């Protein structure tokens, strides 16, 4: 029995714990299958895993001491460091004493008469708790790339989502399936170290340079000295990536101008930035979208010295969402021990003991095959848990037609359950969204303790409104889930919390 159960010990889990335990004095336990805190940063330790967000923003805001303390080696932070960082947050606030590691949750069924949650582990522990905090993140189970004959393969088959330790590249032919962000990081990291790399590319994507430089003692002092301002600007921005968000329209300058603005962002680095700090309409207007793409196509053709290769790396679709970030990805394809296989015009059909076979019957002989093939959507982490609310409805069935929430946090027919980095949340840097959501959830359970209430849920009506509020803003953009940003997200939930949780049925003891 607990005031609250937390599922997860990543960013959202760790803070949920700290806040509910130490700031609101609640009786709380946190669960994670992982042996250590960190979430995705414990699980994903492949070559080149790295924040998209800058080092000084990809962290908690609420411990001012730890900010002055924080190591800031590079502009962006490597997986080990993030894990060291969260590990050290656990150390400082002693949170592990209230985390059971190696302990998956199987089921959670809301008890309607005790107004609390029945949570049963995979081990078969039944714990009771008034409140359910799910911090499962946005990246669910990996994609299992159904490839005929994966069983026959007798070399190393590794998946980025479960990267083993003690992996050696030297002297080996290595295949990489996937050229989204994980696979670009993998390929950039390893192309230098292997005998031969084959990239199996299903869909060429746009990548810009990240520009992950070491941070001088002065650079780091400039950050620390003005850290309070840094955050206030994060809270007063759409993306919370510390960017001079632009309102300048793209086609409202010269071609020679536009060029030079893109070359500035490009020299600086970062995908958000190229897309939101150059101009203000790149995600909304098509001409602008096209202009942004053609800038990158141009870059691709300059860097990639072999035109036929440059061709295969060039996206073909009409409009471009967020570009990936890289650390010399396009450069990779110039080298003599890298080859690109367009696996949409020449797919993988079979896989024998020692090779991947594509459509034209070429046998790609590999010692090692790496799946960098991506994760399921937000709801997959939920749908994969036995979660049942009112009238024994399981989240599986309630969301069978796409995920839904109120404010990204609360679910209809699903009481005392509060989601962190949950679906229909804002598009922005992770740590600020998580802070925002945890603080808000904590205050509401605070309100609940003080107004002696014992049951909170969002209406079906509140939810659709919110589902609508996302579509209206969404359809104002090209992205053919909640946009309009963090600043306006934080407004929206303040408009709710200040109006006695409009759309939440607060039920009383
Ligand atoms: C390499 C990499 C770089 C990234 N860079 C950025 C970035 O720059 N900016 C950004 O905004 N985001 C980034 N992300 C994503 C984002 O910041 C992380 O996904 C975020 O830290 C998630 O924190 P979380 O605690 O909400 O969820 P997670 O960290 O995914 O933690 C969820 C935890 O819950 C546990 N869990 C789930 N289901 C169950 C269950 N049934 N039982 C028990 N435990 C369960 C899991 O073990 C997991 O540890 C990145 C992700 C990766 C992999
Ligand atoms: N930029 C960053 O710092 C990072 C961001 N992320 C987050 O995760 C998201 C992307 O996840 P990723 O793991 O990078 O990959 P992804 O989610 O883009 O994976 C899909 C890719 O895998 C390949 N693929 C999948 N199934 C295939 C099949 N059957 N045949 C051939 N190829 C196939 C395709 O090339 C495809 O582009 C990002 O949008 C971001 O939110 C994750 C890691 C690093």
């Amino acid at each position: 029995d607990f005031d609250a159960i937390i599922i997860g010990a990543g960013f959202g889990g760790l803070y949920s714990l700290k806040k509910l335990r130490d700031d609101f004095n609640l009786k709380v336990r946190a669960f994670d299958r992982a042996t250590e805190v960190g979430g995705t940063w414990f699980w994903n330790q492949y070559p080149g895993a790295l924040s998209d967000s800058e080092t000084h923003l990809y962290c908690y805001s609420w411990d001012k001491e730890l900010l002055q303390e924080m190591e800031i080696k590079r502009k962006y932070i490597s997986q080990p460091d993030v894990l060291a960082y969260l590990k050290r947050v656990a150390d400082k606030h002693d949170l592990r004493k209230d985390i059971q590691f190696e302990t998956g949750i199987r089921s959670a069924y809301f008890d309607e008469e005790n107004s609390f949650w029945n949570v049963t582990t995979e081990n078969d522990e039944k714990f009771t708790a008034r409140f359910l905090i799910t911090a499962l993140g946005p990246l669910s189970s990996p994609h299992l790339p159904v490839i005929k004959g994966i069983e026959t393969f007798k070399g190393e088959l590794h998946h980025t989502s479960r990267w083993p330790k003690d992996v050696t590249f030297s002297g080996k032919r290595v295949g990489v399936i996937g050229t989204g962000s994980t696979g670009v990081q993998v390929i950039t990291a390893i192309a230098s170290q292997v005998k031969h790399l084959t990239v199996f590319q299903r869909s060429a994507q746009y990548s810009v340079p990240i520009g992950n430089v070491v941070m001088s003692e002065t650079d780091v002092a400039k950050i620390k000295e003005n850290y309070d301002q840094i955050w206030e600007n994060v809270w007063n921005s759409a993306l919370g990536y510390g960017l001079n968000e632009s309102t300048l329209p793209t086609m409202s300058v010269s071609a020679e101008e536009r060029d030079k603005i893109f070359e500035k962002a490009w020299q600086e680095g970062g995908g958000f930035r190229f897309m939101f700090e150059t101009f203000g309409d790149i995600a909304v207007d098509e001409t602008a979208n096209i202009e942004a793409q053609n800038f990158i196509k141009k870059k691709i053709s300059e860097i990639v010295k072999d035109p036929f290769v440059a061709k295969k790396l060039t996206p073909t679709d009409l409009y471009a969402c967020r570009p990936l970030c890289d650390s010399g990805y396009y450069e990779i394809f110039n080298r003599d021990n890298v080859s690109l296989e367009d696996v949409k015009a020449n797919p993988i059909v079979e896989i024998k003991e020692d090779c991947v076979v594509t459509a034209d019957g070429v046998e790609h002989k590999l010692d090692m095959l790496i799946c960098a093939t991506g994760f399921d959507a937000v709801d997959g982490s939920y749908k994969r848990i036995d979660i049942r609310g009112k009238d024994g409805i399981s989240i599986k069935d309630h969301w069978k037609d796409g995920p839904n929430s109120y404010l990204g946090m609360m679910v209809s027919n699903f009481p005392n359950m509060f989601m962190v980095f949950g679906p229909n949340g804002p598009l922005a840097n992770s740590p600020p969204i998580i802070e925002t959501q945890v603080r808000w959830i904590a205050d509401l359970i605070g309100y609940a303790e003080d107004h002696q209430i014992n049951q909170i849920e969002a209406t079906k009506d509140a939810v659709d409104n919110w589902t609508n509020t996302c579509s209206d803003i969404a359809n104002k953009t090209l992205f053919a889930l909640y946009m309009g940003g963090l600043k306006e997200y934080r407004n929206q939930i303040s408009e709710v919390s200040n109006n006695n949780y409009k759309g939440c049925l607060l039920k009383q003891s």
